[PDB]
């Protein structure tokens, strides 16, 4: 089996990681375990930018702690001036694979509060992550992050990545 | 009750997505299809969020022009970000709009190279792998995702996000 580290603790993410895992390199060919590590980017990371660098920051702090893997694996959320989405990144010893998911438009009261300091979690909360609400059900946030881990894995197993 | 739903792409991957996204979110069987192939006013092979973005805006725009009388007009424009495809999805009403991004798909340097010298996305796929107008079938995604994954499936989710706004009062 091939050992995956996540570098989170939320069941969502590692539930899409895992079964994005497992569709590609075959079922029950994988076994997951997170690590806790810092991002180095502020808790609500702001911008397409910041939120994937938190991503890398995430996958090199979990492959140093634990290199005995042989996978590292990140899913970093993040706002944008109107939407808020999250960043994949993935790493084994050979290459890395990076992908930002589908982006949720969010509304304008919404957007101005966590424009204001508040994180999007605590604004919603307070208010399957805020996808969840808003696609009354038809969309959950391990839904969205499944098809990014599948599409940022394509680097390992496709030889044209070289 | 009925929605008319002016697609504005011939694409029948497009409009599969688009079917799909409608039907879950307002109920299957309440959504009536036409599409309409228009322009988009940006480059055969559009690169930057902006310049995408702003296709998939003047074809429903344009797409309202040719059928005014419809309750939505949809478009889907893809293009080339960083080392990376993806395309836009924007939606009109009769006073809304709601837009949103699909995930995007990291693509090999090779092909990377071959399109920024000069080639659009679909003739470069159409060598590599030999397959005809990939984009309007199983599309880069398909290939590259060894099936796991279509571009369909990858621009229904999209759609659904971009609705958020038609079906939920809060947006204002």
């Amino acid at each position: 089996m091939h050992q995956v580290v996540c570098a989170t603790t939320n069941p969502a993410k590692i539930q899409a990681i895992l079964q994005a895992f497992h569709e590609i390199f075959g079922e029950g060919s994988c076994h997951i375990a997170s690590v806790a590590v810092e991002s180095g980017v502020p808790e609500q990371p702001f911008g397409s930018e910041e939120t994937r660098a938190g991503a890398r920051n995430r996958v090199a702090n979990a492959r140093r702690l634990l290199p005995e893997a042989d996978f590292w694996v990140a899913i970093e959320a993040g706002i944008d001036g109107d939407s808020t989405f999250s960043w994949v990144v993935i790493e084994n010893a050979s290459q890395r694979g990076e992908a930002r998911s589908a982006t949720l438009p969010l509304p304008a009261v919404i957007l101005e509060k966590v424009r204001e300091g508040e994180a999007l979690g605590p604004v919603m909360s307070r208010y399957e992550g805020a996808i969840g609400v808003f696609t009354a059900g038809k969309l959950t946030r391990a839904s969205v992050y499944h098809q990014a881990v599948i599409l940022a894995l394509s680097p390992f197993h496709n030889a044209v990545y070289s």
